[PDB]
DNA sequence: TAAAATGTGATCTAGATCACATTTTAGGCAAAAAAGGCCTTGACATCCCACCTCACGTATGCTATAATGTGTGCAGTCTGACGCGGCG
């Protein structure tokens, strides 16, 4: 529930040129996950990957 | 009338005469040969060219304890008029 937090801040941001307050403030969004949503990260990434291994195995001519 | 000009005439004195032989020597006409002008040759000297050429310099890659929302040193507020966007 932060996208709703830039909804009303942008409503009334007194007419905020600098973008550092634009970007600081949308990474504020996101927050930091962690000890094993870095594991599972990792583990969907090497998943997809082995699957595009998945996907050299399955064509002949990748050994040629 | 002072002072310069004018006759004595015999005894001389440096150059001209005068026909012909021999030099010379032009001057100017033909030219031999030498020294520029033309080219060549050998020998040198210095390269231009470029063709390479290794050392030093340079473009690029990872480093596994762990660490996770700026600010940050400034401005000193000039001011009167005119547009324009809110602001009722």
């Amino acid at each position: 529930a932060a996208a709703q937090v830039l909804s009303s801040v942008e409503s009334e941001i007194g007419r905020t040129t600098d973008p550092v307050r634009m970007y600081m403030r949308e990474m504020g969004t996101v927050e930091l996950l962690t000890r094993e949503g870095e594991i599972d990260i990792a583990k969907r990434i090497e998943d997809g990957i082995n699957q595009v291994q998945c996907s050299v195995a399955e064509y002949p001519e990748a050994i040629t």
